[PDB]
């Protein structure tokens, strides 16, 4: 589970 790594990457991925 990742919320901080996706809050910045999930926005580009």
């Amino acid at each position: 589970f990742v919320q901080w790594f996706s809050k910045f990457l999930g926005r580009i991925l």
